[PDB]
């Protein structure tokens, strides 16, 4: 189909029936499949990244230079494949796009990198994309960067010429984003945190590969950005940065047949044109949902006031719940968020001002003030709001230094599932920065099942979509931990079990580790005395170990009262839309 007019959800690309698509949870399988695809490239590789670590390993553990990203691209370039890479040019953030650019172009003349933007701005190129030969395209929340690789084990430790290497995270790849931001990226194989005393922060994310026409559509987005970027400065206008051109005619892992529509957020500054079809698809999917939403997202900043926060995703969720309550429907909203935002800040001191600013807008969406979801639900239905929405985070535990240690699982995903039939996967967080179009550039795909499987929905027989059901079950299974019945995602028994597990795990983790965030620290003054206590994990490792046997899965209740007596906004000159 065509690109002369806009399509459903005001997207530049139409929905593509009969598309083979496969989802990925966590970087391990996504980065492996990226590696397989790079290896089979014959003509072109397109890559967009907010951050690209050239020396990251795509398969683990590394035993040689094979599967190292820079080596793989250099080998393909040496066979004649053209590699075109668009990197975000940060305001010297610490991702060091200058080192990434010089390193990638040193590999081979067939590899060309452009960075953008040159002008000072608050916004970023946020999309993560890799397209091979305009026919296979990977996108989602995972950059080809340090700290992203993980698997279902969510290992907190990594204790074991690379011929005898047993580490899964070499050098700068072993990191705890909350503990310390990356330094010295030109020394990639050097540690910057203490492996024997400081645990890893596990990274959870969702990606997707699509084949055929939607991969062509994603290639067309890259090409539009590439040719637009060429015109942005003199060095890039020269023929050494070739114009790219889309394949027009005749458009592999184990995927599922689905209908896929590409969506994006772009503006004049970031591309040639304006679009906010990710937002439109989010709103419409919520509006038309009938049974449940599953939201796993790094951010949750919404509920418009017309001034500070503008996107209406939260408002659509509220309206949907209020309608279900008015009609007597069984309807559930599952929200999975990182327990703490992903910036370097000592949470035992209260978090940095960046963390506190994000916490302000997160809690403003969830439960604090006239616009919050919980306040508007309570106004209509009182304490019944708990039957309709559950806000949770993830946590795991392990052993280091002879005693249990614990860390949150960083929810970096940007995924929505509706009704076991529809999925949105992309780079777009739920905040104004990702969704308005005018700010960060973003990509997503809307994946609608055309093939179904018998399942259940509040006890009734229900034809669920194959792609959506397998993903939703895979999420639930890992989060909850054998004899579990995951067929019905909304019946009372399952929702009760979900809430009971979230609370039970949260209680145990608080009993053993006194981990933050917590409902027990409503102010900074009570936080200061709360962290002054040694947790049982180190006081008595045997007692701690015994109690940790009662933790099931990783699901923990999201504490809605953490620092609720503090203003959490900084007094400072940064415009507030940096955080929204």
């Amino acid at each position: 189909r065509d690109f002369l007019q806009l399509h459903r959800h005001d997207s530049y690309a139409p929905p593509r029936p009969g598309t083979l698509a496969r989802w990925f949870v966590n970087g391990a399988g996504y980065f492996a499949a990226v590696a397989d695809a790079i290896l089979r490239a014959q003509e072109e590789i397109f890559i967009t990244d907010w951050w690209l670590s050239p020396e990251v390993y795509l398969k683990r553990p590394a035993h040689s230079d094979d599967w190292r990203l820079d080596i793989m691209l250099k080998r393909k370039a040496e066979e004649g494949v053209r590699v075109s890479i668009l990197l975000f040019k940060e305001v010297e953030l610490g991702i060091n796009s200058g080192y990434s650019k010089r390193a990638l172009m040193l590999l081979h003349p067939n590899i060309k990198v452009m960075r953008h933007p040159d002008q000072v701005t608050l916004w970023a190129h946020h999309e993560k994309l890799l397209v091979v030969d305009q026919v296979v395209a990977f996108l989602g929340g995972l950059d080809l960067a340090y700290g992203r690789w993980d698997d279902l084990h969510y290992r907190l430790t990594d204790l074991g010429d690379l011929s005898h290497n047993q580490f899964f995270w070499l050098g700068k790849d072993y990191s705890n984003l909350i503990t310390k931001d990356w330094v010295q990226l030109d020394r990639p194989f050097e540690d910057f945190i203490d492996r024997e005393t400081t645990p890893r922060m596990p990274w959870r994310d969702v990606g997707v590969v699509v084949h055929g026409l939607p991969a062509r559509d994603l290639a067309r987005h890259f090409i539009q950005r590439w040719n637009f970027t060429k015109t942005t400065k003199a060095k890039y206008k020269t023929p050494t940065y070739p114009y790219l051109l889309p394949k027009s005619t005749s458009t592999l892992p184990g995927g599922q047949c689905t209908t896929v529509q590409v969506l994006r957020s772009v503006d004049r500054w970031s591309a040639g044109t304006l679009e906010n079809s990710i937002l439109n698809a989010y709103l419409h999917t919520i509006r038309e949902s009938q049974h449940f939403l599953y939201i796993e997202n790094q951010f949750f900043i919404s509920c418009s006031d017309g001034r500070t926060v503008l996107n209406k995703v939260g408002d659509e969720i509220v309206d949907r719940i209020l309608k279900a309550h008015k009609q007597g429907w069984c309807y559930r909203v599952y929200v999975l968020l990182p327990l703490l935002p992903g910036f370097e800040g000592d949470i035992s001191t209260g978090g940095g001002n960046s963390i506190q600013a994000i916490l302000h807008f997160t809690y403003r969406t969830l439960c604090r003030g006239e616009y919050s979801i919980l306040h508007r639900l309570k106004a209509a239905m009182g304490t019944a709001w708990r039957d309709y929405i559950s806000i949770c985070g993830l946590r795991t535990h392990g052993e280091l230094g002879g005693h249990p240690v614990s860390e949150l699982i960083y929810i970096h995903s940007k995924v929505l599932i509706a009704d076991d039939r529809t999925v949105i996967i992309g780079s777009a967080n739920i905040n104004d920065r990702s969704l308005l179009g005018k700010r960060d550039s973003e990509l997503a795909v809307l994946i609608e099942d055309t093939e179904t499987e018998p399942s259940l929905m509040n006890g009734a027989e229900y034809q669920a979509g194959r792609f959506a059901l397998s993903l939703r079950k895979h999420c639930f299974g890992v989060i909850l931990g054998p004899d579990l019945d995951l067929r019905d995602p909304i019946c009372d028994d399952f929702f009760q079990l979900w809430q009971d597990m979230a609370e039970s795990n949260a209680n145990i983790y608080e009993q053993i580790f006194r981990c933050l965030p917590s409902n027990a620290t409503r102010s900074l003054r009570t936080l200061r005395e709360y962290v002054a206590v040694e947790p049982l994990a180190t006081v008595s490792p045997p007692l701690a170990r015994s109690e940790l046997t009662q933790v099931q899965g990783h699901l923990v209740h999201f504490p809605l009262k953490f620092l609720e007596d503090e203003s959490l906004l900084p007094p400072g000159m940064i415009p507030l839309e940096v955080w929204t």
